[PDB]
Order: structure tokens, then C-alpha cells, then sequence
């Protein structure tokens, strides 16, 4: 087994033509152009392959021996780590100047990046939605035949977002029957702002009390919201949120009690899904610049559009931020239950 | 024309196979090893075709017209940032524990980077010299390789190196010629004189253990920098290898710089700087990479082979960073006043 | 001398006060927070340092001795490294999470970052101008500050932008003169005759969707790069702001574009190239610090700093928007021996 | 409360004096040299801030409660991400060239980074043993201080270091017990079993035999723990024996629940070595492009002699076949 052989660069390494030198007019800059993007693909790959190794030990049910959260989570991490790694890629193609660009540009046409099946995959398979998607026309009809279909399958099969929530829905803690977790942040919140209230009411009409009383109200309005489960479901059918309630309050639970055994890899998990949106929209966000940087100001504004929250599938696991509280608000965990997650 | 086509990717993406999944045992970490691996080496490749664009540029003379400055020193500076993405590539390979490395390591062998074609003529072309490499079991390097490919490294290893085409272009560095602004002899008078002066400044200060240490200290750079017009002793290092550039082309990269913000050597001064920093990312390159093998195989060997590369024995500019050594004070420098500030302006 | 010393480290590290703990309740974290501000605004300062001292190069006549563009691009690049640095540093804070934030974001009010004056100062030295800020809550920047640093602001308002000495720097390029190599003019003869000979070529073509495409593309094309020839829509722009650099100015800066390889220009170009990196690397920086905003506030202040995410803060927009005027190289005027030696 | 006020700015923005200016002649990239080292100290001094934090955490024994391990680890991965930008602000004095450098060089003698106070403090407070540090031209690390600053060097050499208090919660790993899970004594039988099998097949070439016995020394020298404690004493290696098997424990059981954020802790103590190490190498390469001969000195500072962990990395040299591992079936799953 030789090198070579075993990583097959008789392929890898006899995969780049210049259409500028097929068509009699080699420009040097062509081949970096080539290279950059095969070596995305061959990254995108590798996403793939990881992001599904994921979504098949929460579709088989795998993720339910926790045993297995390590493993989930670094391969999580990993796809983080790559996405990083592809952002500064971004700084080889940056050594080419748009002068240069100009000189091949030509034969290129009408090859585009929107041909790039392995990014759509990747999108879909966390959760893109393609009704949520900006219009440039549809972006399957870019492809035909059996990438097609891939596409399709990407589009019908279980994407992460969904594999997650279910997950979510199962965390331990929400059972009414049990700790209770929402009930008893309800009323702790209620009780809390009752208190508040209280005190601000208690000072002298001033500009600061009108202030402090505007800040609570604005408060209270957003805490409250929380559990109104129906403008919840009316903000998943605009698509401005996308996990189900039930999933919301799974996450608000990892997201509080954190530091217990149980959440501690989990809320790892969390923050790596957070992670590789971020991590997307800046991909997404440097392939703009380059375009703007290359082709002038007039794909530009299309693009532009994809750097938007429309983008972000795990929106609602960034969106608990707003919906922090007082410490000593979040109902306690006294050992004499600590016990439920412990391992 | 189709994105897929244009990029070959029915090449480039079938082109994954684990070995542990072929002998009926698949390892989920194999694929990373594979693609890591093969991202490395598409960009190998890149380095190769800018690294031969810019050494032609200078075996078919056109180097000589100064137009072409520019696209030289662009496309060093572009070798040097694929290097530091290749610097920072590892982190992904660190994501894989050794634990997962060894349940498909037995599948790999006999395969081994040591058999990176591409690699080994990046080595050449850039001018690491076969009598310089370190021994790997008392073997060449060259005899893990057959055929054409063996007949490719053999290629790499006649023809011109960057290293003897930049040392030629230096030997040609204006401004060395006795007739001419004659560098190398003002450069001498003027440091002996200077060194004169220090001496007389030194030996009236006080009798001091200060005084004392100044004396030595001048005695040593003294030493140093007198060092530098002995032209057998440049020879004589050439022989052991501590020093690659001719005596000539040292002369011309002094020149450059010393002259850096003068016109014409604006931008020459800029391509020294890339030839140092393509150097220290090899060797940045080269640590990583040890300090992998030793994160997964542990110490304990190639370990000691690869450890052995990390040295200067390694950097073919190293004349360049040893410049540094023979730094004088500015009002050393031989003077060029627009009267002789002539023919380094463009 | 001693290393503490030299460094004045009885200062530096002697400015860290958590004001959690300075009100009884310290909390680990806000000494992250302190810190890496601190370390963005030592940056901050030397920023200061090499752009003054670029613009001293170009206000005292220094830069006309080419002799010193070395130094001038090198400190630019210093710049941009500095920015590329700070642009990482981002990570940093990412490793606080919103709930940890939250437990000592109060102790911070009513101090922000709004408040940075080094930050304004370099948006000002630049070349950002005052009417084509956002507003932020109704407002101007400046009231934010008072007495002396107020007056630092105006100043750095009133004296000659980085921006505006590089403008007159432009104007002065070798090359424009209608009497010598008289660029304008041999470039509006030899695009319109290009544009004729595509005509041409395009009406000689078999009648089809493609044809009609290349005529619409040809369209666009004589519309944009005949639009580059009149200078009055461009003093039109100038007033809106959507441009910055006087019409002349242009000229020069399309001259260095099209001559890059010359000798006299090939510094001059990385020069160019930097300034676009400078804005480049602002951007990201502010981008950064509006999804960290987001990550830990959740969902404006985070409204008002994604409007400054945009072309209004692009000082050298104009440098970026010459990739819209790219001809064939075959188009651009000849440099023959004849009218070459000047450069 | 202004934002100026709340970080001290009068502090930190006013710290910047050029000797090349106090002795008449301003040299423009000294600024440069003053801001980047200044900036390194304000980072140590936030390393220093997140490792005390997470020392005390094990010293007052927090640690025992594994509810606080996710902030460990935090807090250990937060070192591992300054290190890394730290590693990284090399590029900016790499855009200071040697001979501007050299314009100033002068004005900075004698101060040397020799005298970093906090950079010292870090290294004692991870484990760099004093009688392990290479000795520069003959003299102690310590010479180069003096009283308070002399002061806070001893009591980071006296008080417990991130190693020790490490290796007291590596001894208390769980499974360790030889009247419960018994790691040790199974593994030292499944290995010598697994061996025995390993020759019968070979005996059934002899290039391939050679290897074997070369791996039978290795497996088996680890259960040797007189050669272990003479290496310790060599300091060869740092770790107590029973420190050494409560980490291969957890390198073992990595997947089970209890092990995950223990395995990251480690994990992390190592990448913590490796950036430090980064650092140097760095911090050499930069001594050498400016002076172009300490840089040989600075080079033993890369070595097995600066890694305080160095027994974490290791055990890699011990890895066996999966099935060899002792399995933690139900009977004792429950630990
Ligand atoms: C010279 C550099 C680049 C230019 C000028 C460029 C240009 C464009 C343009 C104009 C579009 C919009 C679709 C269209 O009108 O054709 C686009 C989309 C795209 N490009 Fe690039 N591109 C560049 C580099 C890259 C790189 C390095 C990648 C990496 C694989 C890439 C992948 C894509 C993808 C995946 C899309 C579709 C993204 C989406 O629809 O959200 N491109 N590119
Ligand atoms: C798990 C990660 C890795 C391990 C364990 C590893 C192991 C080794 C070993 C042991 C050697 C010495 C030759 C031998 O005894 O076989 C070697 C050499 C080499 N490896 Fe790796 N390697 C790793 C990753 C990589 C990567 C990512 C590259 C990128 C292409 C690479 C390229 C090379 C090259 C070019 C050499 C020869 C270098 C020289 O002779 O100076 N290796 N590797
Ligand atoms: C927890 C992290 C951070 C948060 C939550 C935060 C929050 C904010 C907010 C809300 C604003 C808008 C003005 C306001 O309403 O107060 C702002 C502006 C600003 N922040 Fe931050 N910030 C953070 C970190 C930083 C850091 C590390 C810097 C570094 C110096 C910084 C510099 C600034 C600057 C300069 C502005 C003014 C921006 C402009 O007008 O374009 N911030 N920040
Ligand atoms: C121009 C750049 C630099 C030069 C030429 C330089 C030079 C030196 C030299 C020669 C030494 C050996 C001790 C001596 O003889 O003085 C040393 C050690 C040291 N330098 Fe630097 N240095 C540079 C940058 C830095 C930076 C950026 C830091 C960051 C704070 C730093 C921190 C240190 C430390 C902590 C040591 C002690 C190293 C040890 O003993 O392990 N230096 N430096
Ligand atoms: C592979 C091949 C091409 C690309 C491009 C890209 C960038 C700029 C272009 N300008 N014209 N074209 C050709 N067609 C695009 C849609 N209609 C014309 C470009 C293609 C980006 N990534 C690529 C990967
Ligand atoms: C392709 C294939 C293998 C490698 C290696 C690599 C890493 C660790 C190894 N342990 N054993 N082997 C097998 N051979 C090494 C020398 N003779 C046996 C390994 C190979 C690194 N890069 C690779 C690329
Ligand atoms: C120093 C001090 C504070 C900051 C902030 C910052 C971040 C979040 C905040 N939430 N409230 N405040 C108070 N201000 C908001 C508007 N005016 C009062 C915050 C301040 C960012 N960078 C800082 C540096
Ligand atoms: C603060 C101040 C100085 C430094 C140095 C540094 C770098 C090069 C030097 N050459 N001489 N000196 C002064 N003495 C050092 C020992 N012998 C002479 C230098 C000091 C590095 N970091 C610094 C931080
Ligand atoms: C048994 C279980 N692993 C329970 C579970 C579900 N979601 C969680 C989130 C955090 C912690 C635990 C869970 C399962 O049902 O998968
Ligand atoms: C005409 C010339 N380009 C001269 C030359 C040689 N080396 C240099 C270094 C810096 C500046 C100029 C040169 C040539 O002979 O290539
Ligand atoms: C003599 C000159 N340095 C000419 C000049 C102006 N702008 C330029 C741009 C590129 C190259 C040269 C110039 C001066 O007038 O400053
Ligand atoms: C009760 C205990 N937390 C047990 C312990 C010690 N070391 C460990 C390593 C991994 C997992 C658990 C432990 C303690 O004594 O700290």
C-alpha cells in the first residue's frame, strides 16, 4: 500500500484543467481558482460525512445512551473546526486581484458556485428551509438527473434541526408530574416581577421612575411572552422561530441548570450548533465580499440577502439569551433531586 | 459548462476509500485522515505551479525586466499564505484523539508521507540539497520512489533550484561594481573606521568594569563584522553547509538590504522577506507535524528522524536571516546621495 | 532599566477593577471582559500611531520623494495585521457565555463601548464623515463626549483625513496629463471602439437566446463603462456620498490599476490593495462585534451596529468599485518604450 | 460610570514611553515593540486569573462535586483560546523588520523579557520544576528579581501547582479500587493474555516477530512500578503511579458519562502544553530573524523539559486493541 495509491492522488492531482488553456489562452491565476475550490469540496465532504454520522445516532436512537454525547459532540466540535479552518481559506483567494480574475473569468461561463450540490446538501441536512430560501427561481433547477434526486432525499430526510428537537422534547425535567421545570419558572418569574414592581412603585414620580417603570414593563412584556404557546406556534408558522415549544423548554432547562452532570455535554452541544451557524453565515458572509471584490457592486445583493437570521436554523437557541433571569429566580435543584441527573 | 466539470469533482470526490472499510471494519476518523491528506496535497500542487511559474521567470531571463517584480513577489507571497493555511490546518487534524487514530492505523501501513511525491519536490525545487538531507534508516529519500515519478524527482533534483536562481540574480544586484558605487569597499572602510571611532570612544570612558564589558563586547562585534569581508572564511563555511550563497550574491542581498527604501529595491527587499518567510512556514510546517506524530504514536524512530528536520539545515534562505547578524549603526551605511542617486531610481 | 518599567507595567496591570466585586459580588468573568478591551484599545492606540504617521508622510509633502512608499505601505500592512488580529480576538470573548455575562452586566451601566474615543478617532483619521453616520437613538456621535475628548473628536473631524490625502496624492499620478500620455483619453477612444467591435461581433451572431443575452449583457456593459466618462453624474455621487474620491482622483487610481506592473507603480498598487484591506478588515471587525452583541443582548443597539455594517462606512469604496470598470487587457492604452520610460 | 473610568484607560493609554524619544532620538517602530508586550501582559495577567481560579477550585475541594467540572473545563479551554491568539500576535512584530529593530536595540539594554514577572508566575503555577529549568549562561531564573516581585516567585513555587493538585484528583479516579472495577490487575492480565495469543499466532515473519517483542517491553514496563519511580525521580516523568493509572482509566472509559468532561480536561492540559511550547518556538524563530545570534538557550526552552504534562501524552506509547481493554459491563456499569 503506497501513499499515492491509498489516497488516490491519481485522481486528486489530475483533476485540474484550465478552460483558459483548453481554449488556447492559459492564464497562471486559473489553477489557484481550481485548487481553492476543490479543496472546499473536498472539506464540504468531510462535513457531510461527520454532520451525517450525527443525524444517524440521533436517528437510530444511539443518542438516547449518553454514553454517546462525547462522541456527538466532537464530531460537532470537529465540523466547527473545519468551517474556521475554510473561513481563512478565504485568505489564499484574496492573493488573487480582480485584474487577474478578469483574464479567465471569460471561460468560466456558465459554470457557477450555485452548482455546488455538497453545499446544498450540507444546507438542508442541518435545516435550511427552502421556502424560507431567497428567491434568485428555484435552486434545484441548477441541477437534473440524480444530483436532483440527492437534492430531494436532502430535502424529505430527517435534517438535524429536527433529529435535535426531538431530542429536546425528551430533555428530563419538563414532566408536570416531575421537577416541573416550567411551572415552577412561571411562577418564580411572576413572583419576580411582582416584587419588582413593588419596589419601582415605592419610589417618588421622577424621570428616573418613569424610566425604571418603562424598563420593567418592556421586561416583563418579553419574560411573559415566554409562555404564551400561542404566539409561539403563530412565530413557527412565519418561520421566525423553528423549534417546537416543547424543544424550547428542553433547551431553556440545559441551557439553567448547565453545571449539572447530565447537561454539562449537552450544553455543549448546544453552543456547537450556535457555533456552526455563526460559522456558516461567515462563510457565507467572506464568499460575498469576494464576489463584491472581484465583480464590483453590479449576485452581489443576492448574496448579501443570505447573511440574514433567515439563514440561521438554531435562531432560537441564540434567542434564550433574551429571555434571561435573576439567579435566584430559576427554581432550584436541591441534591434531593440533583439525583435525576446525575450518572 | 458545469461547476462539477469544471472542478472535476467526479475525480476529486470519488477519490475516498478507507482502508478499514475494505478490510471489512470501517473506522468513522479514517475519512478525516484521507481528505486532511489529500487537501494538503491539492495545495502542494499549488505551491508547485506558483513556485515553477516564478523559478522559469528567472532561468528565461525575464526577471531581468523589472516589470515583472511585482507578479514575482505576489506569487512568494502567495506560497507563503497557503503555508500558513496549511500551519493551521492541523487543528483539525488534533480533533482526532490517538485512541480513534489507532483502531485503523494497522490498515495504513506500509503508506507513509515519506512518500509524498510532491512534497519531496517542493523540497528540490526550492534547493534543499540531497548531500544535506538528514539519512532515514541509512537510505535516500529517493529510493522509496520508482519509475516516472522517480525520474520526476530526479528532474527536481538537475534542474535549477530557486535557491541558485536567486543567487544569480543577486550576484547581477546593482551597485557591487569596483567602478561603479563599488559597495563592498566603501562598506569596508566605512566599518573600519567606525570601529576605529567606537574603540577611541570605549578606551576614554573611565576604568569601569562597564568599560570593561564594552571592551569585550566590541572585541566580539569587531570580530563579527570583519568576519564578513573574509572571503575564505565564506568559502570554508560554503563547504560545511552553514552557508548556501555564493560570496557575490551575499554581497547583492546586503545591498538590498541596507538600500531597501531606494526605488528599485523596494520591492526586491520584499521578496527577501518572502524567501525568509517561506522558509520559517516549511519549518513551521515541519514542527506541527512531529509534534503530531508524537501526539499518536507517541515518542518512540521517526520522531527522532522528523526532529532532526526541523533545523537550519533545512532552511535554504538561512543566509538571509543571518544578515541580521551584520548590522551596523545607520551612519555606517555608505552613503547615496542623489548625486550617486541615480541608478536606483525607476 | 527594568522590563516592568520600560513597559510602565505598574500601569497596566494595575487598571483591572471589577465593579461586581467593587459592589460586593464579584464575578469571575468580568475580568475577561475588562481585559480584552483593554487589549483592543492598546491596539487601538498603535493603529493611531502608524496611521498619524502615514498621514504625516502624505500632509508634509514627504510622499512625493517615492523613496518613502516602503515605509508608507509597510506601515499599512502593519495596520491590517493589527486588524486581522483584533478580528480573532473575537474568539476570546466568545468563550463567556450570555448567562455568566448577565450575572454582571449590570455593574457595567451606564459605560459602553460607544464611548471608545480611539475607536472614533480611527474611524475619523480614515475618513468616515459625520453627515453619513447613522444616527444613533436620533443623535450624533459626538454628544456622547465632552470637554477635552470632545474637542479631540473635532478636530479629528476638521483635520485632513487619511481619505482625503491620499485623494490628493491620486490626483497628482503620472500619466493623466492630456498634453503626455493623456490616459482618459486614449481610454474613452479605445473602450468605445471595443465596445463597437462587441457590437459587431454580437449583430453577426445567429439570432438566439444567447445572442439576446450577450446583446442584454452588452447593454449593461456600454451602460456602465460609459457611465465611467461622465464626470458630472459622478460629482452627482460625490454630493449623495455614494462616492468619496473627486473625479480625478479616479483617473489616477485607474491608472495605477491598468500600469500596476510599471516600476513607478508597482507600490503605489499595494498601496491600494491595503487601503481596500483596511475597510475590509473594519467591516469585519464590526460584524464580529454585532453577532457577539447578538450572542449575548440576543434580539436596537444590535440594529443601529448592523446599519454601520455597510458601504456608508467604506471610506475607499471608490478603490473597491473599480472591479466594475474591468476591460480587456488588449483595450487598455499601450505603454510602448516610446511613452514608457516615464514610469 | 464611563467607559474610559470603568477600564482605566488613564492607566493603560498613558504607559507608552519610547527611551529612543526620552534620549532625543523618537524611532517609530519602538511604539510597536512597547504595545505588543504590553499586550502580552494583559493576556497573562487573564491566564494567570482563569488558572488560579480553576487551582483553587481543586485546592478547597469544589472539584469533588462534578457539577463543577463544566466550568473547569471551561475556564482550561479559555487558556487553550488566549495561547492560541498569543501564538498568533507574533505575525504583528513580524512586520517589525531587523533593521529597524536595530535602530532602537540600543535603548532597551539591559531589559530583557527575563524579567517578566507574570510569565514566570504562569509557568510555576502549571509545574515547571525549578531543577528541571535549563540554567542561562549559569545563573537562577530567579536572579533576575527582587523583593515583592522576589516574593510572589517563591510562593508560585511553594504553593500546590496545577500538576500536584491535578495528580491528588488523578489518584482519587474511580475504578482504581482493587476490591471493586480492579483496572489495574485486570488490564495487566488482559494484556499479558493478549500477548501470549499475539505469539502462538506468529509462532504458526520473523521481521514482524521482532516488532512483537518490542511492544511485549513497552506494554509490560507500564505495569513496573519501581522503573516508574525511578523515572520520576529523574523527573522524566511527574506523575505519581496511581495518578498515571486514574488518567489511563479515564482514557480508557472516556465514553462513560462521569469520564466525558474529565477526558476534556485532559485533553485540554495537554493542548495547554503544546500552545506553551507553541509560544517559545515562536518567541525563538523571533530572537533569531532580529539579533541572528539566547537562541540556543531559548531552544532548550522547546523540549520534554518544559511539559508538565508530558505523562498525559505518553500514554499514546500504551495504546492496546480494543478487546483488550477490561469491559465495564452492567455489573460494574453502574460506577
Ligand atoms: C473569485 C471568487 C468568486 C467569485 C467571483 C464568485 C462568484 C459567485 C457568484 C456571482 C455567486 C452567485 C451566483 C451566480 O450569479 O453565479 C456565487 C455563489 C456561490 N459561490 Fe461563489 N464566487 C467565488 C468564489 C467561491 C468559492 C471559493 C466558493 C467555495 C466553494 C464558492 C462557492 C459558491 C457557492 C456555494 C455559491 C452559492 C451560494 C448561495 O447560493 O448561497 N464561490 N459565487
Ligand atoms: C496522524 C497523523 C500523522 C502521523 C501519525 C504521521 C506519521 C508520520 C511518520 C511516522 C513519518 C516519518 C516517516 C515514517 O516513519 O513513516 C511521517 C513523515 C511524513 N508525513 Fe506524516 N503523519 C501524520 C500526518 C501527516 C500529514 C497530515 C501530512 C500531510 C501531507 C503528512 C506528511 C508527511 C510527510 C511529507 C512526511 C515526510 C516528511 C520528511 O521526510 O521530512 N503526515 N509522518
Ligand atoms: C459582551 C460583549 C459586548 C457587548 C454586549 C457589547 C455591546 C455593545 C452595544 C449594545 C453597543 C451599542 C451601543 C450601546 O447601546 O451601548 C456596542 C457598541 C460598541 N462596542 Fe461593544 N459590546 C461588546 C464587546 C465589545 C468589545 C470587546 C469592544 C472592543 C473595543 C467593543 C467596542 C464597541 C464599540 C466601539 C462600539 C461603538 C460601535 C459603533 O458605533 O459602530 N464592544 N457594544
Ligand atoms: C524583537 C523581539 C524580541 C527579541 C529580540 C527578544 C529577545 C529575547 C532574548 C535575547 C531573550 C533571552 C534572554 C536575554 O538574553 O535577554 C528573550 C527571552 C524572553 N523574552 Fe523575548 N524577545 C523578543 C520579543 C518578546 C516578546 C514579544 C515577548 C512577549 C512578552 C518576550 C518575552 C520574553 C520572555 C518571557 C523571555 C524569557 C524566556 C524564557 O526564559 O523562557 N520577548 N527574549
Ligand atoms: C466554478 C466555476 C465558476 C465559478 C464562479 C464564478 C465567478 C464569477 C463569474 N462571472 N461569470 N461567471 C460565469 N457564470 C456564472 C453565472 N452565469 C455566468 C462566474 C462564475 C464562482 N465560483 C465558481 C466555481
Ligand atoms: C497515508 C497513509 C499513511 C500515513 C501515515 C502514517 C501514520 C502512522 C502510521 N503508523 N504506521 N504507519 C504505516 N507505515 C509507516 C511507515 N511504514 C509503515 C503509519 C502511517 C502518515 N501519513 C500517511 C498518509
Ligand atoms: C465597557 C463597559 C461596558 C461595555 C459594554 C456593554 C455591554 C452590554 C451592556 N448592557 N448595558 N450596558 C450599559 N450601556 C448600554 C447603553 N448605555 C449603557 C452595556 C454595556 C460593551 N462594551 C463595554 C465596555
Ligand atoms: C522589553 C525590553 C527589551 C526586550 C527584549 C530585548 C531584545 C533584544 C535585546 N538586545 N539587547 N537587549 C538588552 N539586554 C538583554 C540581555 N542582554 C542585553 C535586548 C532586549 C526582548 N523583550 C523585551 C521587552
Ligand atoms: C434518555 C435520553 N438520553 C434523555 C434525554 C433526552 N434529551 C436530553 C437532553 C439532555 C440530557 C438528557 C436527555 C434520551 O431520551 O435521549
Ligand atoms: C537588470 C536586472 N533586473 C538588475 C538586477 C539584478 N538583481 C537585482 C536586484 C535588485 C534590483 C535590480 C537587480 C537583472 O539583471 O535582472
Ligand atoms: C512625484 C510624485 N511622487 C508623483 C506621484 C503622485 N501620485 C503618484 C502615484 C503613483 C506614482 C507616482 C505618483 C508626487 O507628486 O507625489
Ligand atoms: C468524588 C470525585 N469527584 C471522584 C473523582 C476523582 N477523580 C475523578 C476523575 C474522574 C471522575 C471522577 C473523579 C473526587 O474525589 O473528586
Amino acid at each position: 500500500l503506497i501513499y499515492g495509491n491509498y489516497l488516490h492522488l491519481e485522481k486528486v492531482l489530475n483533476a485540474q484543467e484550465l478552460q483558459s488553456e483548453t481554449k488556447g489562452n492559459k492564464i497562471h491565476d486559473e489553477h489557484l481558482f481550481i485548487i481553492t475550490h476543490q479543496a472546499y469540496e473536498l472539506w464540504f465532504k468531510q462535513i457531510l460525512w461527520e454532520l451525517d454520522s450525527v443525524r444517524e445516532i440521533f436517528q437510530n436512537g444511539h443518542v438516547r445512551d449518553e454514553r454517546n454525547m462525547l462522541k456527538v459532540v466532537s464530531r460537532m466540535h470537529r465540523v466547527s473546526v473545519i468551517l474556521k479552518l475554510l473561513v481563512q481559506q478565504f485568505s489564499i483567494l484574496e492573493t488573487m486581484t480582480a485584474l487577474d480574475f478578469n483574464d479567465f473569468r471569460e471561460y468560466l461561463s456558465p459554470a457557477s458556485g450555485f452548482q455546488s450540490l455538497q453545499f446544498r446538501l450540507l444546507e438542508n441536512k442541518i435545516g435550511v428551509l427552502q421556502n424560507m430560501r431567497v428567491p434568485y427561481r428555484h435552486y434545484r433547477d441548477n441541477f437534473k438527473g440524480e444530483e436532483n434526486e440527492l437534492l430531494l432525499k436532502s430535502e424529505q430526510e430527517k435534517t438535524l434541526l429536527e433529529l435535535v428537537e426531538a431530542w429536546l422534547e425528551r430533555t428530563p425535567g419538563l414532566e408536570p408530574h416531575g421537577f416541573n421545570f416550567w411551572g415552577k419558572l412561571e411562577k418564580n418569574i411572576t413572583r419576580g416581577l411582582e416584587e419588582e414592581f413593588i419596589r419601582i412603585q415605592a419610589k417618588e414620580e421622577s424621570e428616573e421612575k418613569e424610566e425604571q417603570v418603562a424598563e420593567f414593563q418592556k421586561q416583563k412584556e418579553v419574560l411573559l411572552s415566554l409562555f404564551d404557546e400561542k404566539r409561539h406556534e403563530h412565530l413557527l408558522s412565519k418561520g421566525e422561530r423553528r423549534l417546537s415549544y416543547r424543544a424550547l423548554q428542553g433547551a431553556l432547562m440545559i441551557y439553567f441548570y448547565r453545571e449539572e452532570p447530565r447537561f454539562q455535554v449537552p450544553f455543549q452541544l448546544l453552543t456547537s450548533l450556535m457555533d456552526i451557524d455563526s460559522l456558516m453565515t461567515k462563510w457565507r458572509y467572506n464568499h460575498v465580499c469576494m464576489v463584491h471584490r472581484m465583480l464590483g457592486s453590479k449576485g452581489y445583493h443576492y448574496l448579501r440577502s443570505t447573511v440574514s437570521d433567515r439563514y440561521k436554523v438554531f435562531v432560537d437557541l441564540f434567542n434564550l439569551s433574551t429571555y434571561l433571569i435573576p439567579r435566584h429566580w430559576i427554581p432550584k435543584m436541591n441534591p434531593t433531586i440533583h439525583k435525576f441527573l446525575e450518572h
